[PDB]
């Protein structure tokens, strides 16, 4: 018995699951999961010493790989001073400085615990905006559990999708297929006097990795702009990994609100929110929209060190590189032993389906890949020292830090994997 | 100009109000905020470098004082292993058996990003468990701004109480008077097969300090007895810090599920909901209630939380406290009295509140609210004068630390004696 199922047998009696969170518990993968201990550049190390090449990156903070020395460094200076206070810094400012210089869609921004709080606090600024109630967000996409997104398409606008929300709380969020601009049009046409809001990832990762068709996001923009709706981009994952700048500048479609996750805080958790300063300027305490939270000096260290190092020329050249010559290994040996396979792809993110579809274009076409397969393709590559995310639902991330080796190491591992398909 | 004027002139650019977290502007104390860039033991250093005796403690967590040395070395061992090293992780085994060890209510527990988020969780999960959709809360108590609880009680239950926030997501919250048992059983004969829980502050500790009335919080787990109803202890300020085992241990009260927060990450951000088993494990992956704000125990939070719990398990930690507690409030109470200022205090363990008030006892949100709060605002600014940091709110729970010992006593009092010649 391993420490990894030691740890997992010992963590069941006061963690539900043994898991904070529910997809470590590999429910999606099967088997039990693995306990880390360590990380290193593009890898971690589980309880039994073990090492991976690893593709979560704690879900895409961790694009400078683990445990970048200037990172560490600037963690480790500001510790002296201590680990909070309950009021303002110039860490803070500087934060807010730079990320609205590298974002131009934000003239104003929020730093709050998580992305999920992120969301609440944007799609309230919508409604208050707006003086509009209801939402559209797109089926597969995620956002954060808040109760008024645990909701489906109603066959009211939408109802819970799982138990212990009200179905009052659903009647104001409206679900429609990703990729899918037309039905985004003829929704809008019908009901856009009462959307407040539309939300979206711009790069779908949370049913794998899912680019935006042609038009897709060019057409959310014009369909905002035409009805009087906020467009909401949800970048927690792709901010400063699809581009310096985000899916955003990457596509070339500028969000009225933007959220972003924990690579603003280098890997430690935090959250943020901003965008134009009209609907910004609404958020307490100069105006009336409460908050959801309420920046730490260690997460604003971090992040201000990172966002510096990112912004190195040909970063995400280098890292859009790295990745590309990873899918095509990956297809070329896919295709070698004849089992159908296609990838996806945006800068650092990318998605793997087991599926013989030309491209994944649909919430449709996630759902139709080979999870099965999937699911033994992952344990197989942890065998091979490689650790993908734990789902067939959950895009993957590459580092900066992921070189030749880490290639060869990955390459490697899928070969053998295929071949024991 | 000072360097704390000036950086919140250029952060009015891109941040709006120039702050983070609302409170931190100054708007209820007027004036311009302090910005604070070092903090040890008692002390907070400003960006002039004037220091301060501090009472606000980053609002709860800092009962060790700021930076002691064995949370910070504990956070520092840890960094050798990376920010965020994956998966789930032995440290976060270790804080859910120490925190269930701790606060035996509690038998399973799930750490969250925030208490905002664990207070969303919670709620669900009471939902979930009855099958019923209301909520009861209590006027003045902070639970997080979740849509649900940005309400007002109506004159349907509850109205929206700010933009943004839908009428039909009030509706299912109702809002009674803290502190009146009564009230609460009213409300139960009437619609109690609607509530799914009660939610409470122990102590209440967002609109200042105000501690439950003898009967009241025994009158809550009795009512909710009764009516089936899931009772909710928010103890993101009052874990760890009214007693060891929380406001729950202090009072001898156990409710159904708790949130924790603020001591629990020995200063770094996180949040925890917990309680009984039943409950809990309906919560994913093994039930079907999903979790807001899932965010697998960073491991310098778990560090740090794992450092400070045992350290404040030293025996007569908390009494130490409230001991200390008790000479300011009396030194205070003496000087205001000296001055002829109308002036009451509250106390629970290392909580208190600072009141100009002729009431004989801050019991209701209404004697809250009926107090000097423009004399407040004044003493605010000259124990800041006197190099003393309050609540910059007449609204919110002070909070003392076992750093605090005879020099900031001293330093207190005698900033207090100026204040209270200056009010009048």
């Amino acid at each position: 018995m391993s420490r990894s199922e030691t740890l997992f047998n010992n963590a069941q009696k006061h963690i539900p699951g043994g898991v904070n969170s529910p997809v470590r518990a590999f429910k999606s993968v099967g088997g039990t999961p693995l306990f880390f201990k360590h990380a290193e550049g593009a890898y971690v190390l589980d309880e039994d010493d073990k090492r991976y090449v690893d593709y979560v990156g704690s879900w895409g903070p961790m694009i400078l790989g683990h445990s970048h020395p200037d990172v560490l460094d600037a963690v480790r200076r500001q510790l002296d001073h201590g680990l909070s206070y309950g009021a303002p810094t110039a860490l803070e400012v500087e934060m807010a400085d730079l990320v609205c210089s590298m974002v131009p869609s934000m003239e104003m921004v929020r730093m709050v615990s998580s992305g999920t709080e992120a969301t609440m606090s944007a799609i309230r600024l919508a409604r208050g905006y707006t003086g509009r109630d209801s939402i559209i967000k797109f089926e597969g996409c995620y956002h954060g559990h808040s109760d008024s997104l645990l909701v489906k398409a109603g066959s009211t606008f939408g109802v819970p999708n799982s138990p212990g929300v009200p179905a009052a709380f659903a009647k104001h969020t409206l679900t429609l297929p990703f990729n899918d601009i037309e039905a985004v049009r003829k929704t809008l046409g019908e009901v856009g006097k009462e959307v407040a809001c539309i939300i979206v990832e711009p790069v779908a990762g949370n049913m794998n990795c899912v680019p935006p068709a042609p038009g897709f996001l060019e057409g959310l923009r014009e369909a905002c702009d035409e009805h009087g709706v906020v467009l909401i981009f949800d970048e927690v994952m792709t901010g400063f990994r699809v581009a310096l700048g985000g899916a955003q500048a990457y596509y070339g479609v500028t969000p009225d609100l933007s959220t972003f996750g924990k690579i603003i805080g280098g890997g430690m958790p935090v959250g943020a929110f901003g965008g134009k300063r009209e609907i910004m300027q609404q958020i307490s305490p100069l105006g009336p929209v409460y908050q959801a939270g309420t920046g730490n000096p260690l997460a604003m260290a971090a992040g201000l060190t990172t966002l510096r190092l990112i912004s190195r020329p040909g970063f995400h050249d280098e890292l859009t590189a790295y990745t590309t010559r990873m899918l095509d290994g990956l297809q070329q040996r896919a295709d070698a032993a004849g089992i159908p396979f296609v990838t996806t792809q945006a800068g650092g993110m990318f998605g793997l389906y087991f599926s013989g579809a030309d491209a994944i274009v649909t919430f449709e076409d996630v759902m139709a890949s080979d999870v099965e397969r999937f699911k033994r393709f992952f344990h197989l590559m942890l065998d091979g020292g490689v650790y993908l995310a734990p789902s067939a639902f959950e895009a993957g991330f590459t580092s900066i830090a992921h070189g030749d080796k880490e290639l060869e190491i990955t390459l490697n591992a899928a070969e053998k994997a295929f071949a024991a398909l």
